[PDB]
């Protein structure tokens, strides 16, 4: 008996626009993506989450090798209850800088939204050791016994199987 509270329906959209991972990023471009970054936060404080996503995407296309632009867009994406698109962003952030804690914080929420108990118990616990937050901790403590219970069930099964 597993408590599926807070668990929603997986987003079934086309991949959001990523960058050109292998593109030349110039001084101008680098400036031009920074101003967009600032504006996309201005929208995020103010609550216009979709204007944030467009302004993060507009930055990502000019500076596709900046891990924060992917950590922060997936910050928004979780709010719009879009975990796969979050995960998509997060996976791109780590692949750049795995030393950054945010990509594991959000990707762990994304997994929590989808009901991936274990997947979530890792990433959160990992972000808690990379850069502790009370928001990550509280989430982890919530997921823990779920992810435990599921993993304990997974054994007893795969053992017979």
């Amino acid at each position: 008996e597993i408590d599926n509270e807070g668990v929603i329906e997986a987003d079934t959209d086309a991949p959001q626009e990523m960058g050109d991972e292998n593109a030349e990023i110039t001084e101008a471009m680098m400036d031009e993506a920074n101003e967009k970054k600032g504006a996309a936060i201005d929208a995020l404080n103010d609550g216009e989450l979709q204007k944030a996503i467009d302004l993060f995407t507009d930055a990502i296309k000019l500076n596709p090798r900046l891990a924060i632009l992917y950590a922060k867009r997936a910050s928004v994406f979780v709010k719009l209850q879009k975990p796969n698109a979050a995960i998509r962003d997060c996976d791109r952030a780590i692949e750049i800088n795995p030393d950054s804690a945010q990509p594991y914080k959000w990707r762990g929420k994304a997994h929590r939204l989808l009901g991936h108990w274990e997947e979530a118990a890792r990433d959160l616990a990992l972000a808690c050791k990379l850069d502790y937050d009370e928001d990550a901790s509280a989430m982890l403590r919530e997921v823990q016994p779920r992810a435990q219970k599921i993993a304990e069930h997974r054994r007893k099964y795969e053992r017979k199987r």
